Formats: C-alpha cells, sequence, structure tokens
C-alpha cells in the first residue's frame, strides 16, 4: 500500500535508493533514428531522445522526425505524448504533430526561462492581434484568450491547417510555479491543475493524446502523467491500494525514457496521489480544499 511503504521509505530514508533502483530496472530501447545526423538540430538535449518504436512521426515527406514520445496507458486507457519543449526550428513541427494526433490539450508545465537560460522557444502568439503562422508546416495560430491566475494561465488557441483552411480549438495550461530547484510548492497547486486540465475535456478518448512538455518532456511531464494515470486506475478499481506507482512509472519508461528525473520528484509523485486519492475515493469538498491552498 501507497502511505505504508511512503513513510516507511521516509523514515528509512532511502528514496535516493528507491528511485535508483527505478532506474536501473527501466527499459532500454534503440533511439536509432532520433541519432541520425540530419536530426541532430531537433533536439534540444543530447541525453534525451524518443525511442524508436514510440515515437510520434510527423506526416511529413521530407523528415518526419520530433523528439517526442507517445506514452500508451494500456490499462488506464489514457494516452500522452510526451515532447521536448520546441526549438526556435521545430515549433512548426510541434504544431503539425498537435495538428495530426488530433490534440486538444498541451500541457506546459515550464517557464519559457528558468534559472537564467531559454528552455524553449516561444511557440504560442501573446497577443490576440500578432497571430502566427509556421510556414515549413502550413499552419496558423491565433490567441482567442487568456486566463491568467496565480501560478497557471489557461489560454485558448484557434490552429488553422493554412492548406485545408479547418480549424481547431487548443487548450494551452500553463503551469508557471515549479520551482527551479526542488518540487512544486505543494500537491495542493499541483493536484488544483490536473483538476483543471482534466475538467477541460483535455483527457478524453474522444481527443487525440494530450501533448505533455517541460524543457527535456520528462521530469515534471513525468511527474504529470504518473499522478494522473495512478489517480485514473485507483479510479477504476476504485481500490487505492492495487496501485503500484513504481510498476506504473516502470511502465511509462516503457515509452520513454528518463521520465522522473530526481528521487525527490519520486517521493512529491506519491504525495500527489496520496493526497488526490482522497477526491477518488468519495471525498468531494477536497478539490476545493485545493483550490484555495493555491491562492490562484
Ligand atoms: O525540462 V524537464 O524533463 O527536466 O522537468
Amino acid at each position: 500500500e501507497m502511505e505504508k511503504e511512503f513513510e516507511q521509505i521516509d523514515k528509512s530514508g532511502s528514496w535516493a535508493a528507491i528511485y535508483q533502483d527505478i532506474r536501473h530496472e527501466a527499459s532500454d530501447f534503440p533511439c536509432r533514428v532520433a541519432k541520425l545526423p540530419k536530426n541532430k538540430n531537433r533536439n534540444r538535449y543530447r541525453d534525451v531522445s524518443p525511442f524508436d518504436h514510440s515515437r510520434i512521426k510527423l506526416h511529413q515527406e521530407d523528415n518526419d522526425y520530433i523528439n517526442a514520445s507517445l506514452i500508451k496507458m494500456e490499462e488506464a486507457q489514457r494516452s500522452y505524448i510526451l515532447t521536448q519543449g520546441p526549438l526556435p526550428n521545430t515549433c512548426g513541427h510541434f504544431w503539425e504533430m498537435v495538428w495530426e494526433q488530433k490534440s486538444r490539450g498541451v500541457v506546459m508545465l515550464n517557464r519559457v526561462m528558468e534559472k537564467g537560460s531559454l528552455k524553449c522557444a516561444q511557440y504560442w502568439p501573446q497577443k490576440e492581434e500578432k497571430e502566427m503562422i509556421f510556414e515549413d508546416t502550413n499552419l496558423k495560430l491565433t490567441l482567442i484568450s487568456e486566463d491568467i491566475k496565480s501560478y497557471y494561465t489557461v489560454r485558448q488557441l484557434e490552429l488553422e491547417n493554412l492548406t485545408t483552411q479547418e480549424t481547431r480549438e487548443i487548450l494551452h495550461f500553463h503551469y508557471t510555479t515549479f520551482p527551479d530547484f526542488g518540487v512544486p510548492e505543494s500537491p495542493a497547486s499541483f493536484l488544483n491543475f490536473l483538476f483543471k486540465v482534466r475538467e477541460s475535456g483535455s483527457l478524453s478518448p474522444e481527443h487525440g493524446p494530450v501533448v505533455v512538455h517541460c524543457s527535456a518532456g520528462i521530469g515534471r511531464s513525468g511527474t504529470f502523467c504518473l499522478a494522473d494515470t495512478c489517480l485514473l486506475l485507483m479510479d477504476k478499481r476504485k481500490d487505492p491500494s492495487s496501485v503500484d506507482i513504481k510498476k506504473v512509472l516502470l511502465e511509462m519508461r516503457k515509452f520513454r525514457m528518463g521520465l522522473i528525473q530526481t528521487a525527490d520528484q519520486l517521493r512529491f509523485s506519491y504525495l500527489a496521489v496520496i493526497e488526490g486519492a482522497k477526491f477518488i475515493m468519495g471525498d468531494s469538498s477536497v478539490q476545493d480544499q485545493w483550490k484555495e491552498l493555491s491562492h490562484e
């Protein structure tokens, strides 16, 4: 059981060890395409690649490569695309993927600048009146409205296939307050954010997979996906205890390497799942407690 194991690991001070065990046991698959020299400038990090078997392919004729993975959670029956923060030359590719995968939501779990560096290209419009055109992929992107809260912002974007003049509404969920070092302020603000994403519909099976990223698309993206899937699972079974966080994580690492980057992120994941489980099991009021504790 989850809380039991949590305290025991806390008491034994062995998160570093537990996490390192997950690292040792994690799947290792080839990333041949990511590593082709022609794709060198499509990767933000040398050490962060999509496996060949689970990578998302652009329907481009030219070069179908983007650093992005399909995490397909069979039992939970939810899918996620995890990707790196777009680069100045892959913003086009990014929206092409969003378009071709029929995604409804984009969860961004980083700020454009962190620790004094540029973690991500400015890949969406910041003002209604300056829409963005992506020439390489023939897509138009327009800011329709935005709802700024204390520690996250939700934007409504319109994505137009210039080739066919067909258009969609994309929801952009931007978590801005994950700390530079350490883990978010509390479970509460993080869970409050996840639940906003869930309520948007962006996770429904009727849409393509939600697109989730931070800078590398593994650490904070891992935490978000792991928590969502774990809660989803205990919701489906209404049995908090059959859910093995570490086992779920290893299952996700079959699809993308390095999900969850620090032992502290792992401990935070437990925290968020344990806390979020309160809501899952019939306690509706807990979600209102997170909204207030998040200070949005
Ligand atoms: O940009 V991330 O994979 O280190 O949280």
